[PDB]
């Protein structure tokens, strides 16, 4: 109960910078295309991360997707919120 739905703002405005065209799921080539602000990184690490993001395996990650990683690694989504 500790999180509060400010969190999920940081969250939505981060998952949604990802989705590209906004459908609700975010591709390689759109994860890939927002991770490029690393200008340093391969599209295959950004594959790797949808095969670990991805929960069902659709090929894409959802927010709530998005979401469930974010808190394996809230301390990892603080340092792409700072990237955009
Ligand atoms: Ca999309
Ligand atoms: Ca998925």
């Amino acid at each position: 109960a500790d999180d509060h739905p400010q969190d999920k703002a940081e969250r939505e405005r981060i998952f949604k910078r990802f989705d590209a065209n906004g459908d609700g799921k975010i591709s390689a080539a759109e994860l890939g295309e927002a991770l490029k602000t690393l200008g340093s990184i391969t599209p295959d690490e950004v594959k790797h991360m949808m095969a670990e993001i991805d929960t069902d395996g659709d090929g894409f990650i959802s927010f709530q997707e998005f979401t469930d990683f974010g808190r394996a690694n809230r301390g990892l989504l603080k340092d792409v919120a700072k990237i955009f």
